[PDB]
């Protein structure tokens, strides 16, 4: 697949899920482009107005590309891979109660591994992979890509 041919990406927060504070949003997602921007040199910037890289859309079911959200549980979140356009976006589905911490599905984590499918990673068959099909909530305060992540990301973007 496609990598990004260029290390300044900016992101734009669509619309907000009233499931959470607005700061607590933009706080997760910052710091899961940072997860990333630490392994790798692309720098990740927000944005509020015109067209970013990656726009970051909270919707439910049917929602205007391929592919439809499917209610409480299931699928999470999904993303695209780099290109223009809808390519780099990453939707999470409205659908889930998204939470700071482990009360619902945590927005941290689950934005890590979407951003990691922006990127143009695939799924990871390691279980310490946050690129590994399967959520699970982990201790936000210790987490870490796993070296398999670190591979996948460095073998796009050294
Ligand atoms: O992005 C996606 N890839 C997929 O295969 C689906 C299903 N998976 C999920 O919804 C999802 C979201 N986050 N995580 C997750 C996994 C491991 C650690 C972690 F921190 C988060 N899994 C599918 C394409 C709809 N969506
Ligand atoms: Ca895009
Ligand atoms: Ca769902
Ligand atoms: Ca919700
Ligand atoms: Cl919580
Ligand atoms: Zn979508
Ligand atoms: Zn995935």
């Amino acid at each position: 697949g496609p990598v990004w041919r260029k290390h300044y990406i900016t992101y734009r927060i669509n619309n907000y899920t009233p499931d959470m504070n607005r700061e607590d949003v933009d706080y997760a997602i910052r710091k899961a482009f940072q997860v990333w921007s630490n392994v790798t040199p692309l720098k990740f910037s927000k944005i509020n107005t015109g067209m970013a890289d990656i726009l970051v859309v909270f919707a439910r079911g049917a929602h205007g590309d391929d592919h439809a959200f499917d209610g409480k549980g299931g699928i999470l979140a999904h993303a695209f891979g780099p290109g223009s356009g809808i390519g780099g976006d990453a939707h999470f589905d409205e659908d889930e109660f998204w939470t700071t911490h482990s009360g619902g599905t945590n927005l941290f984590l689950t934005a890590v591994h979407e951003i990691g499918h922006s990127l143009g990673l695939g799924h990871s068959s390691d279980p310490k992979a946050v690129m590994f099909p399967t959520y699970k909530y982990v201790d936000i305060n210790t987490f870490r890509l796993s070296a398999d992540d670190i591979r996948g990301i460095q073998s796009l973007y050294g």
